[PDB]
C-alpha cells in the first residue's frame, strides 16, 4: 500500500530545488519515500525580499 | 515547507460556515494554519433532518 | 441505482440560497432526493435589476 | 464581443460577499459588465487578524 | 468534520481488489472510515513478475 | 441525436458489476441504449454492512 | 430554475450544424430553451459511409 | 513575452466565424497578435431572434 | 484493440475542415480508421498570411 | 526515455481484463513495457451481442 | 481586490528563468505584483536557433 | 499536419534538462520537430541512487 502527503517546498533558486526541499522534508520524517508527482508551481513575490519558487508535490511512500 | 490536509467541514447554515468548520478543526490540532483552498462543495439531504452544506478544503499549514 | 439531474438554482441573496432553490425544485417533483454536488457558480448582472447568484448542482435521487 | 477580466474579491463575511467585492470593482471602472463566473474560492488565515474569504471570478463585459 | 487520506492499494487480481487493499489498510489504523473515491488506476508491469493492478483512493473518515 | 442519462449503479462484488447495474436499469426503461462512459467510481463503507462498489456512467441512447 | 439535458447532434456537414441538430431536437420537445454549452466534439468514420460530425451540448431550458 | 486576452466572439453563422469575430476585435486594438486558443463554445438561443454561436478564445500577442 | 494517434489538421477555411485534414492524413497511412475525438482547437495568425484554423484530434483505428 | 502508446483493450468480462487486453497487445510488439495508466473506461452495448467493457490505457515502455 | 494578467515568459536557459522573464515584465508596468501561478510550460524548437523554454503564469497584483 | 509523440525524459539535474532529454531523443529519430508541451513532471526516488527528475512532453513534429 502507498500513501501520499501533499507538500509545498520552497527555494530562492528554481522550481527543481523547491521540489527537492519538499522531498528532503518528507525523507526526514518518513521511511520508504519512493516518488513524488508535481501538482502545482508558483512564485511568492509580494510577501518576500527575494522571489521564492514553490513546487507542490504529492510525495508517495510505501507503508510498513 | 507547507503541508496540506484534506478536510470536509459541515454546517446547517452555509457553504462559508462549512469551510469555517473544517478550518476551526484544523486550528484545534495544528499550529501555523496559513490558508485553505476550496476544492468541492455539496449538500447532504437524504441521510439528515436538516440539509447539511459541506465544503471540502485543502487546509495548508507551515511546517516547524 | 441513483440518477442525477443537472439544475441551476438562482437567489438574489447567496450562493447557498441558489443551491437550495435548485434542491427545492428537485424535491417538488422527485422522490428520494439524497444529495446534491455543486458543479459551477456564477452571477447574472447585465440582464437583471438586482445581481442574481446562480449555483448549478447535480441533484442525486435514489431510483424506485 | 465580450472580454473577461480575472479578479479576486475579498470579504471578512462570506464567499458570496467576496464575489460581490470583485464585481463592484469591475463596475467602478468598466461599462457594460454582464456576468461573472466563479473559478476558485479560498480563505486567507495566517497573514490576517480575521479570516478573509476570497472568491476569484472571470467578470465578463460587452465591448463598445 | 471528515478527513481524507490518499492511499494506493495493489492486487494481482483486479482494480476492485486493489481498491479493497487500500480500504482494508485504512480500516486497520483509522476509526470511522465512511467511504472511498477512486482517483486513479494503473498497472505495474516492468518492476514485477506478475502484473499488479493499482487503484488509488481518497479514503474519507469521520473525525472524533 | 443521442441523449445521455447520468446513473450510479451499485454492486457488492465489483466496479464492473456496478456499471452493469446502472446499464440494466437504463435498458429496463429506455429503448436503443448504445453505450455508457464511466465518469466516477467509489465505495460506500460506513452506511452499509458489506462494502458497496459504485460506478457512475453516462448511459447514451439514440433518440426516436 | 434552469435544467440541462445532455444531447449529441450529428451532421454530415460541420460541427456547427451538429450542435444545431441537438438544439432543434431539444426545441421540438422542450419549452423555454435558452442556451447550449458545447462539451465535446468528434467524428464518426468507420461505422458510416460519409464522415459524421458530432457535437455534444448541455442544452439549458428555464423551468415552468 | 506574450500576453493573452480572453475574448468571446459571436456569429450568426458558425463557431469558426465567432472565433474570427474575437480575433478581428483583438487585431483592431492590439499589435502583434500571433495566435488564439479556443477555450469554450456555446450558442445563445433564448435572448436572441437568430441562434448566435459563441467561441471564446485566449488571443495571444507579443509584447513591445 | 484500438490505438489512437494525436494529429493536428489545418485549414484556411474552418475548424471542421482542419479536423478533416488530420483524418484524411490518418486514412492515407492507416487501415481501419474508426473515429476521431477533438481535443483542442486554435488559430495560427502571426506566422501566416491567411489565418489558419487548427483542430487537434485523437484518431482511433482498430488494430489487425 | 519512456514513450507511451494510447491503446483501448476490450473484454466481455471486466474492466480489469480489458486493461490486460491492451497491455498484452503492447507486449506482443514492444520491448520493455514497464507500466500502464488507465485514462478512460466505457461499455459498448448497441453495436454488439454481449456488452463489451473497454479500458483505455497509456502503455509506457522504456526506449532502447 | 487582486487582478491577474496571463503572461508567457521565455528563456533560452530554464523553465524557472522563463517564469522570471514574465514576472519582470509585469513588475516593469504594474505596481503591487504579489504572486504568480504557473499554468503551462513548453519549448519552442522549430521556429528558433536555440530551444526556447516558455513558462506561462497568471501574475497577480493588488489593485489601488 | 502535425503529429505528437508522448515522451518522458529523465535527468539527475533539473526538470528543464529532463524535458531536453525527451526532445533530444525525438530529434534523433524524427524530422521537423517543431515544439514540445509539458504535460507532467515527477521525481523517481526509491528505485534509484540519485533522485531522477522526469518531465513528460508531447513532442510535436510536422508531417512530410
Ligand atoms: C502560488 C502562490 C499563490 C498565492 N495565492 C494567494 C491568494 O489566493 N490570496 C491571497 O491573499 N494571497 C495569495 N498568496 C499566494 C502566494 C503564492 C506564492
Ligand atoms: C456531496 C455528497 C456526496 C455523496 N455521494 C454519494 C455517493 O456517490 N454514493 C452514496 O451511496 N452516497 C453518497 N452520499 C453523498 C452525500 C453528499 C453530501
Ligand atoms: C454564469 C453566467 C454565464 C453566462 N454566460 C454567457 C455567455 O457565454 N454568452 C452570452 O451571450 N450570455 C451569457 N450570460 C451568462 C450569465 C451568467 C449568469
Ligand atoms: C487561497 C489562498 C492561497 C494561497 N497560496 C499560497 C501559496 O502557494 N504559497 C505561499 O507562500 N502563500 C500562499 N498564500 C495563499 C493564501 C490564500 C488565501
Ligand atoms: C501507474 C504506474 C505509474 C508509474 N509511473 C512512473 C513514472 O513516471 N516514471 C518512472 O520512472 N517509473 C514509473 N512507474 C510507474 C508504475 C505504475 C504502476
Ligand atoms: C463515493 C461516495 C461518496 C460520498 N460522499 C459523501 C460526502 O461528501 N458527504 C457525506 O456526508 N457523505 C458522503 N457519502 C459518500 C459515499 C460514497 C459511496
Ligand atoms: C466521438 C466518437 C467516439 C467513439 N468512441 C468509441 C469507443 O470508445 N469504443 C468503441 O467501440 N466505439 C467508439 N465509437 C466512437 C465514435 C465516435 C464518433
Ligand atoms: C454559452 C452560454 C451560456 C450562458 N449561461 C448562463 C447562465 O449560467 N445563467 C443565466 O442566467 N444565463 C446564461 N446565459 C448563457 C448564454 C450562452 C450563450
Ligand atoms: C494554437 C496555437 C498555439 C501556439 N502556441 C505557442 C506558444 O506557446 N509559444 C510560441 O512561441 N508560439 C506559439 N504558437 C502557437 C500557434 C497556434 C496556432
Ligand atoms: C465508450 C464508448 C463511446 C462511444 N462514443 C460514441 C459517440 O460519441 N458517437 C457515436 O456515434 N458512437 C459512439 N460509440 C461509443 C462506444 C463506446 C463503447
Ligand atoms: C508551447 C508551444 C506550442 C505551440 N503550439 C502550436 C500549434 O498548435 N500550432 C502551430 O502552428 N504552431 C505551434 N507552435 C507552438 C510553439 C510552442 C512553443
Ligand atoms: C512520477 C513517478 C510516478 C510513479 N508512480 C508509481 C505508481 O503509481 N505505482 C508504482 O508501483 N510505482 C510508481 N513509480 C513512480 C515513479 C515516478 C517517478
Ligand atoms: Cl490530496
Ligand atoms: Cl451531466
Ligand atoms: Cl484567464
Ligand atoms: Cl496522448
Ligand atoms: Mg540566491
Ligand atoms: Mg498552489
Ligand atoms: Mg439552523
Ligand atoms: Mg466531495
Ligand atoms: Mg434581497
Ligand atoms: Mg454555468
Ligand atoms: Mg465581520
Ligand atoms: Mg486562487
Ligand atoms: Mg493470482
Ligand atoms: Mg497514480
Ligand atoms: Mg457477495
Ligand atoms: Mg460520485
Ligand atoms: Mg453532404
Ligand atoms: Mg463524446
Ligand atoms: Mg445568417
Ligand atoms: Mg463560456
Ligand atoms: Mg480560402
Ligand atoms: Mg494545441
Ligand atoms: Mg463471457
Ligand atoms: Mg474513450
Ligand atoms: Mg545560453
Ligand atoms: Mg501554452
Ligand atoms: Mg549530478
Ligand atoms: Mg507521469
Ligand atoms: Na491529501
Ligand atoms: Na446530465
Ligand atoms: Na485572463
Ligand atoms: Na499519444
Amino acid at each position: 500500500v502507498f500513501k501520499k502527503v501533499l507538500l509545498t517546498g520552497t527555494s530562492e533558486e528554481s522550481f527543481t530545488a523547491a521540489a527537492d526541499d519538499a522531498i528532503d522534508r518528507a525523507e526526514d520524517t518518513l521511511d520508504n519515500v519512493v516518488w513524488a508527482e508535481v501538482v502545482d508551481q508558483g512564485v511568492e513575490i509580494g510577501a518576500v525580499e527575494e522571489r521564492t519558487y514553490q513546487t507542490e508535490v504529492q510525495v508517495a511512500f510505501e507503508l510498513d
